């Protein structure tokens, strides 16, 4: 830790490049960086990458 913000995926997402995560609806992501522009960074199933912020909700 410290385990910061945790969000849950609202939808599946398929990575389109090496910087992006792939995840499934309902998966948890630990959000470790937020930037303007609609893409955030976090850890999912042991991998760090970027994902659309509108695809998740905080839990």
């Amino acid at each position: 830790g410290p385990l910061g913000s945790v969000v849950r995926a609202k939808f599946n997402f398929q990575q389109t490049n090496e910087d992006e995560l792939s995840f499934s609806k309902g998966d948890v992501i630990h959000v470790t960086r937020v930037e303007e522009g609609g893409w955030w960074e976090g850890t999912h199933n042991g991998r760090t990458g970027w994902f659309p912020s509108n695809y998740v909700r905080e839990i």
